[PDB]
């Protein structure tokens, strides 16, 4: 069987993408952020501290006939941006675009951090990374992709994110109309629990391709593209008036400038990110300094191919025994 759900940018900058997910019987639809950089299905539930909730839809397991408390289980997660959440774990029927998984761990948030509270449009996260990163103790739990994998026509899910437009998440099938040319597949390392791959190089605007290995993670839960300082500096050196502001916390550019594109290698193939995708608008309302879409990964310790890089491609996440990533033009 398959599943097809539409994903939509939360705001005018594509800061995140929410995808509708049905939890329980009768179903309750929550808008979850599909994150291929984490493996937890957590939601804002009726058990959250009423102070940490600001206009979000809440999962009410007491109003669900198929909800079972996963007795004793707890989860504690901290993200790359510094955000965090914790609580107890429930099991319930979860569906994504028609694809149903019965007995899926739905982590009820009892406590959420301030970044989550501010995001009223995001009701929780749907972890699509390897289940080895799941934070449920004492019994580690599997992701929705893992639980659905056996009943899927093909053990894959695809991400087709849009630039200032809605896109799609498909499960169990490859939509041959959603891309042009071929899908280039590349090896994935499951060691750190992420979809870890090696980019074959890069180019800045119409510059000559630089063939160099760049290990990274295909991460839908991260907004920007985070590459090594050497690669990012080469990119921002081609933008007039661009600098790395320590007060902003990253690279800024004059809003009047037209950004060049950024090409990243996938095997012998190339994925071109239009310069427009790299423009995150003014740093503050009315400002003349604009936030860059390419930032350095120096502090993170991992290079991240986030939404900036992924929305320029049709991306296949192959969860076969030998997992691989596929990138195609669109």
């Amino acid at each position: 069987s398959t599943g097809s759900a539409t994903t939509t940018p939360i705001d005018s900058l594509d800061d995140a993408y929410i995808t509708p997910v049905q939890i329980g019987t009768p179903a309750q639809t929550l808008n979850l952020d599909f994150d291929t950089g984490s493996s937890d299905l957590w939601v804002f539930s009726s058990e959250t501290t009423a102070s940490e909730v600001d206009g979000q839809t809440i999962y009410t397991p007491s109003k669900s006939t198929t909800a079972k408390l996963l007795s004793g289980a707890t989860w504690s997660i901290s993200y790359g941006d510094g955000s965090s959440s914790s609580g107890d774990v429930y099991t319930d029927t979860v569906s994504v675009g028609g694809l149903t998984v019965t007995g899926q761990a739905v982590e009820s948030a009892k406590k959420v951090s301030s970044s989550f509270t501010e995001d009223s449009t995001i009701d929780g996260l749907l972890g699509l990374a390897f289940s080895t990163l799941n934070t449920v103790s004492p019994t580690q739990q599997k992701t929705f992709f893992d639980n659905a994998k056996a009943s899927l026509d093909s053990p894959v899910f695809t991400a087709d994110l849009g630039y200032h437009a809605p896109g799609t998440y498909n499960f169990g099938f490859i939509d041959t109309t959603a891309y042009t040319g071929s899908i280039t597949y590349t090896a994935v390392s499951t060691k750190q629990g992420f979809w870890e791959w090696t980019s074959t190089g890069y180019a800045v605007g119409s510059g000559t391709f630089k063939s160099t290995s760049i290990d990274g993670i295909a991460d839908t839960g991260t907004t920007l593209l985070y590459l090594p300082a050497t690669v990012v500096s080469a990119y921002w050196a081609q933008v007039s008036g661009a600098k790395s502001s320590s007060s902003v916390g990253g690279y800024v550019f004059p809003c009047s400038a037209t950004l060049p594109s950024f090409t990243f290698g996938v095997g012998s193939a190339r994925i071109v990110i239009p310069g427009d995708y790299i423009d995150f608008g003014p740093i503050s309302t009315g400002s003349s300094s604009c936030f860059g879409g390419i930032q350095s990964s120096a502090g993170i310790g991992i290079n991240i191919f986030g939404d900036v890089a992924l929305k320029a491609a049709f991306v296949v996440f192959n969860g076969a025994t030998t997992p691989t990533l596929g990138f195609a033009s669109k």
